[PDB]
């Protein structure tokens, strides 16, 4: 309780500090990225970088891949009809697949998809992932300004792990996760991520854009967290592309 807002272990690594308080400007937050290839993390603001907060929708990465591995979705039916409730977007009012749900963070699905999942493998997969405070509270979207929280410097850690070490979720679950998050390609490079987005009382209360970048030498986890100034998850996304611009991650 007392410091499950803090991640307080330690790098067994070399952590290079970075200062993009100009890119940040007026926003309050923190950026970390790894290198596969250095093995190496670069973090700015490495204090708020292990404050947790609420993951909002960056979680649905890994509701999906509990839907993959529990087969509640699969690579020839991610479909979901819309129940024909007016949500007040209209891209949220029609049937899904994985792609479109994750892309327009559509709630009802991953809604749908965590309705099936028993708390018990939750609570494994958490404590396996090693997925911030692992608090599921009343285990209703308790990953919406609840009581899941996890920080910056884990989101990039819990991602790189799940995705690169060889576990029980199997290479296909893995591939069809990336292929919803793909969201740029060029010759250069292809960009995959998630944003998310915290609203208390109709003002941005938490911005997040968690991914990784492929290029032909190396691949790059990163996140981006804003806790303050504009913090959404649309904002964390342009800091975050600026960032990788700027240190020549993002080329073309
Ligand atoms: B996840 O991205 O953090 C969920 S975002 C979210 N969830 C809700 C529930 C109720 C009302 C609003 C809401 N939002 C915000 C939202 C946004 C944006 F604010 F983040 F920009 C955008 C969209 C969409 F238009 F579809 F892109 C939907 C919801």
């Amino acid at each position: 309780s007392i410091t499950d807002y803090n991640y307080k272990k330690p790098l067994h690594n070399d952590y290079q500090i970075l200062d993009k308080s100009k890119i940040f400007g007026s926003n309050s937050g923190s950026f970390v990225m790894y290198s596969m290839a250095a093995d190496a993390y670069y973090i700015y603001n490495e204090k708020e970088s292990r404050k947790r907060y609420s993951p909002n929708s960056t979680y649905k990465i890994y509701l999906a891949m509990f839907g993959l591995d529990r087969h509640i979705i699969n690579d020839e039916n991610s479909r979901m009809s819309w129940n024909h409730k007016h949500y007040p977007f209209d891209a949220w009012n029609k049937e899904q697949d994985l792609n479109t749900a994750m892309q327009n963070s559509v709630n009802w699905y991953f809604e749908r998809i965590s309705d099936q999942i028993p708390k018990n493998y939750t609570a494994t997969q958490l404590k396996q992932l090693n997925y911030g405070n692992k608090n599921l509270g009343s285990y209703k979207s308790y990953w919406m300004e609840d009581s899941l929280k996890i920080s910056n410097l884990e989101q990039v850690i819990v991602f790189k792990n799940m995705m690169e070490q060889n576990n029980h979720f199997s290479k296909k679950a893995k591939n069809q996760l990336s292929s919803s998050l793909l969201i740029k390609k060029n010759e250069k490079y292809e960009l995959y991520g998630k944003t998310g987005t915290g609203i208390v009382n109709g003002k941005y209360n938490n911005g997040w854009f968690v991914g990784y970048v492929i290029t032909n030498h190396d691949k790059y986890y990163f996140a981006t967290h804003l806790s303050d100034g504009k913090p959404s998850g649309k904002n964390a996304e342009l800091i975050s592309e600026k960032i990788l611009k700027e240190m020549g991650v993002l080329n073309g």
